[PDB]
């Protein structure tokens, strides 16, 4: 009967609070990649509690380190002064982020380190006397699109790279002295149903921004800390981004702490005497929280003992073979995967590749089904989502995919 | 040594000059009670409860342990279309202590995400009940309508400037109420804006407002909830019932990041529909409800029951007053004001003119360097000198927090004229 409260006093982010009063989950506790509900029924993390949790829960290590910490002190601020773990914190982000990229900014979330990075292209250009450059680039202000090869014409990764880089690159140039910068998710869109970019656009878009003289903000908050294979997605193909945003796995998924990169050329434009005006008057009062920092610095640790990135790369190839079979379904159109980030795309006709209608609800039909099975994630559309946590094993990847392939099939035979 | 230069090589502070900070840096490596110490083993009193947050000292055992448990059971599990135990539980605390009329809990990671959550709420509210045209805002210092400043008004009267500032508010709402969705306000004190505290009878005179001509509510209790001001929420202080209302900081003791926006059941039922009607609210974060911030925060609302602190600062805060009036004689302290353990003491170059240094003298930010050598630290707000001192400050305390603040305010100023 914590379940009948929990209908009564909790409003739940991104979701129809009808929707969970007909399906309510209330997890207690978690071991290794699963977690246990209050009913005791245990679940394969097939999600990663939203892609963030790296080495399962309840890790030893994380929670030693956040024990040590409480032992000196859970918070004091960055406003004005730092504190010992931040600044650890800093020093060791900034060795493993690319190069060009100097200085870390903290804040809460993924959203506000986004925000962050706006704000600072912003008022870069407005610093150094361009207040002209105050417009945005959102790739799907203006909007540039971003290649979905499997629901384009051609079917063909660089035509269609090709084809999106021309109609941004004509952006650019009609628009580009009135641009600040332009943003985009590192390789890999997740929230559109895990749309992996075909090679070299992502390079074709930092190569157009410089051209043009337009700051690119790289979203890795979902990619970064390992997700792609590679410990920022943006090392795939050696792209430096002017600000990057990153959070989710960087506390191993414990804690919210998030981070704004910026290279040293936008750092120095706010760096100046008070009187100048020049400073960055932005924040938030957690920021460089001791707890979220020392249980990063382990999580970072870890991933050099454990050799984590190679780990997901090596795993990531089995993986492949057992996501493709499981695209022989009749209702799996696409499978999309990079590293340990997957989707597989839902669709009434893979022949003619028509989706069904939203109001099926297939997706959350399928997750549902996946809940009862023993496996949580959560769909975008009718995109079955698949970010299994980086610490799983062989076994525990082909024991999900099995989960997913029963779930999808149950499910859409009835074409729910 | 090469802390403090790596400090400096690869961090960008929030609302920080890095040139300030670069000519005097400050790591902070523990905290004891309501002290913290540096890496060269310098105390400081938290004169201002790291920015506002700090509620029972640092390394409040209580806390420690309640973190510690809940390691041994997850750290984090999704609020995304299900819920966790401690988040739940908190949820119901939170209801139970919070203004009657606020019955749903709505968590984030930080007090901007809360206010920004109550803003979108507010929005799309109008929209699902079909009156789309509610999508403007009211914003007190979007409209933005004038707060009572009652030191430098023409009369200098609380009633007088309380009466003319809702008259103004009133036209305002009788203009443009039907394009207006929401009004925005911090509860009872402006913080960042000088520690203004607000007339008696303002703010339930705009809750009168917004309640005649269909505005929603968002009250911002950020600062001032939790204990802050000597009531739980700040609104208390007039029996005010927010539609929306933000919480942040002090909700985990100060050891964590974890926001609320509390809603009303009216605000809630508008968002609550079959999937297919396009009711839902499709907003939140990853952290949401994070079990470790949740129960720091179930463990912090526990010690305000077996210690009520609410009533402690209430009744410290008395004798506080009589400390802060003394400090208000010195020749460049120009007004003090204070709501429980909220205050400020404003400076000025002339005591009636009440005219202020020019702001290229750095009254403040000098101000605040001198409490940091005397060994205090808090935060300037221009020239107002910030004074919130932890919940838990005792009597003797507070006297040697005051008595900093008092000598760095003369040594300082008696330099400037
Ligand atoms: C602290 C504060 C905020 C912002 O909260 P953050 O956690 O720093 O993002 C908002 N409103 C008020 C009144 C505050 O004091
Ligand atoms: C998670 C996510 C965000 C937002 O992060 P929050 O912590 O939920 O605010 C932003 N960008 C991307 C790519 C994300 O995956």
């Amino acid at each position: 009967d914590l379940i009948e409260k929990s209908k009564k006093h909790l409003w739940l982010p991104f979701t129809q609070m009808k929707d969970y009063d007909e399906n309510p989950l209330i997890i207690e506790s978690g071991t290794g990649i699963k977690v246990k509900d209050i009913n005791g029924k245990e679940y394969y993390d097939g999600f990663s509690s939203v892609w963030l949790n790296v080495h399962g829960h309840r890790k030893k290590e994380l929670d030693d380190a956040i024990k040590k910490q409480l032992g000196k002190i859970a918070h004091s601020t960055l406003l004005g002064m730092t504190n010992v773990p931040a600044t650890q914190l800093a020093e060791t982000l900034i060795d493993i982020s690319p190069k060009k990229l100097t200085r870390v900014f903290y804040s809460d979330s993924g959203a506000e380190a986004m925000e962050i990075a706006l704000k600072m292209a912003f008022q870069y250009w407005k610093n150094i006397g361009k207040p002209e450059k105050q417009k945005f680039i959102a790739m799907k202000s203006y909007k540039a699109p971003i290649p979905y090869v499997y629901r384009s014409e051609s079917g063909d990764p660089d035509e269609c790279r090709d084809q999106c880089l021309r109609e941004l690159a004509q952006l650019l140039e009609e628009h580009h002295e009135e641009i600040a910068a332009l943003s985009i998710e590192s390789m890999v869109q997740g929230a559109s149903g895990m749309i992996v970019m075909p090679e070299g656009y992502l390079a074709g878009v930092r190569e157009l921004c410089t051209t043009y003289d337009v700051l690119m903000i790289v979203d890795e908050v979902a990619t970064g800390f390992g997700r792609t294979g590679k410990m920022f997605a943006c090392e795939h193909e050696n792209v430096q981004p002017d600000l990057m945003a990153a959070g989710k796995g960087i506390t191993g998924g414990y804690l919210p702490i998030a981070v704004t990169f910026a290279t040293e050329d936008i750092y120095k434009a706010f760096y100046d005497d008070y009187e100048n005006l020049k400073t960055f008057f932005h924040g938030h009062s957690y920021t460089g929280n001791q707890l979220g920092c020392a249980v990063a610095l382990e999580n970072l640790a870890l991933f050099e003992s454990e050799n984590i990135v190679e780990q997901v790369a090596e795993k990531s190839k089995k993986l492949h073979f057992l996501l493709q079979d499981l695209h022989a379904l009749p209702h799996v159109g696409d499978i999309r995967q990079l590293g340990f980030m997957c989707g597989a795309e839902l669709v009434r006709s893979k022949e003619t590749k028509e989706p069904y209608p939203a109001d099926r609800r297939i997706g959350y039909k399928v997750s549902l089904k996946m809940r009862e099975l023993g496996m949580l994630t959560r769909p975008l559309g009718d995109v079955i989502a698949f970010l299994p946590p980086l610490a799983s094993t062989a076994e525990e990847l082909s024991e999900m995919v099995a989960i997913m392939k029963q779930a999808i099939h149950e499910v859409t035979s009835l074409e729910d």
